[PDB]
């Protein structure tokens, strides 16, 4: 899924 973990780190990413 989102490459950001936690994904909350990249709110600008819709996938996150």
């Amino acid at each position: 899924g989102c490459p950001c973990e936690p994904s909350y780190l990249c709110p600008w990413l819709p996938g996150c």
